């Protein structure tokens, strides 16, 4: 019988990383985001045919869900994911997609998907096919890539990019989530290769190479427009992301964005425009042990003052306010700002206040871990209203119009 090709999916962690996803809450997990956004209304005035580059986790799949439910857009997908198979579940990113493919043809949008590094000529050369065939251009251009490592398209050296401060070494607090233990570590100030692997890997120069493959081929609208989501964030992550190697790849955002604009604005008006969101949790978050802790007390200062939320209310608001509304939020450096209500002073003073008083007695008392920890459930299917998960399930989920790289 098909109990054999079937299996009852649980979490398993090792490493500080969930090996499984469950493919039926994954797709509860998309309902849910498309349930937000069109509950929150349609968004006038956004683009129809929408690239997300990273759009299977996260930041990207909100951008997706809310370009294709918000603003009635057609999107192609590329992103870098494990297909499910006997007795191998796989990736949430894989299972988010193949739902995002079923609701979006049950609202007859068209979603088509590639499935390859990014980072490479081939795939670059995929999605502009796939775009001569099916849409002719696109008007918006969504990049949402988070990888550890990148393998330059040319050369072929591999880069890895490095969490690491600059100058000196920083005694950093975090919260070790298979022990439950506040701890602080010591990281060592990264060498010169670290910084340029870094820039290299999480700077702009793919992305300028993206938007320089689709002109010359050519793929973008008139008003074409284009964004990069990036994090800031303020004090306590100020080592690593400020001044830090990842502080020295947001930098190399910020110049080649320069170059984009000024390409796209003489293209009848386009724009160009790094955005700032707020943290959330993500499938590496507990990887890095400040970010759980630093997440923990955020969502606990935040929801007091009814102000938390996680990607699609981000995103739906960047879309909604900045990319195509009227109340932009930018900045000196020319960025657009999602992230204000983290950088509240009164909800960074709270944060920091409480960083300092935070123990393994009072974690429950003093952060909202149990939060953290659900949310971070919630990533890979597990914990969704509605989920029935004593039940088997074929981890082998397809998906129509998925381009293999
Ligand atoms: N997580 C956070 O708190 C924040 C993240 N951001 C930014 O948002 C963007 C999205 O990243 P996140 O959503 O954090 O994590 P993420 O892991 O949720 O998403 C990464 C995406 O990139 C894709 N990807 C990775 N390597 C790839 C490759 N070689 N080829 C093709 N696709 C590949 C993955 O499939 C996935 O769709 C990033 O630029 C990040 O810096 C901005 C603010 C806060």
């Amino acid at each position: 019988g098909s109990h054999m090709l079937e299996m009852i999916i649980k979490p398993r962690v090792r490493g500080f990383i969930c090996v499984t996803a469950h493919p039926t809450g994954c797709e509860a997990n998309v309902k849910k985001q498309i349930d937000y956004v069109t509950t929150e209304g349609p968004i006038a005035n956004g683009p129809k045919r929408v690239l997300v580059i990273g759009a299977s986790t996260g930041y990207g799949l909100a951008a997706r869900i809310t370009a294709a439910f918000g603003c009635g857009a057609d999107t192609l997908g590329v992103f870098f994911e494990r297909p499910g198979e006997e007795g191998k579940p796989g990736t949430s990113g894989w299972y988010n997609s193949a739902a995002f493919h079923k609701f979006a043809a049950q609202k007859g949008l068209y979603a088509k998907s590639i499935n390859g590094d990014a980072f490479s000529d081939e795939i670059k050369q995929l999605t502009i096919d796939a775009i001569k065939q099916d849409l002719g251009q696109v008007d918006q251009v969504i990049y949402s890539l988070a990888s550890p490592r990148r393998t330059h398209p040319k050369t072929g050296e591999v880069f890895n990019s490095a969490l690491k401060p600059i100058g000196n070494a920083v005694n950093l607090r975090g919260l070790d989530t298979d022990k439950e233990v506040i701890k602080e570590s010591v990281l060592q100030p990264a060498t010169q290769s670290e910084i340029d692997s870094t820039v290299a890997v999480m700077g702009g120069e793919d992305w300028q190479m993206w938007i320089d493959a689709l002109l010359d081929a050519g793929v973008l609208a008139e008003g074409a427009q284009t964004t990069a989501f990036t994090y800031l964030g303020e004090k306590i992550t100020h080592d690593i992301y400020w001044n830090g190697s990842i502080g020295a790849a947001k930098k190399d955002l910020d110049q080649k964005v320069l170059a984009i604009r000024e390409s796209l604005a003489a293209h009848g008006g386009g724009d160009a425009r790094v955005s700032v969101l707020k943290a959330v949790v993500v499938q590496a978050s507990s990887a890095i042990p400040m970010m759980p802790l630093y997440l923990s007390l955020l969502f606990k200062v935040m929801k007091e003052k009814g102000t938390h939320e996680g990607c699609i209310e981000q995103v739906y608001s960047l879309y909604k306010d900045s990319l195509c509304g009227d109340s932009p939020h930018m900045d000196q450096e020319g960025r657009l700002r999602a992230d204000y209500k983290e950088l509240d002073p009164e909800v960074q003073n709270q944060v920091q206040q409480l960083w300092d008083q935070v123990t393994n007695d009072n974690i429950y008392q003093l952060t909202d871990f149990v939060g953290y920890k659900s949310e971070f459930l919630n990533l890979f299917g597990f914990g969704i209203d509605g989920v029935d998960y004593d039940a088997d399930v074929n981890p082998d989920v397809k998906i129509p119009n998925l381009i293999q790289g």
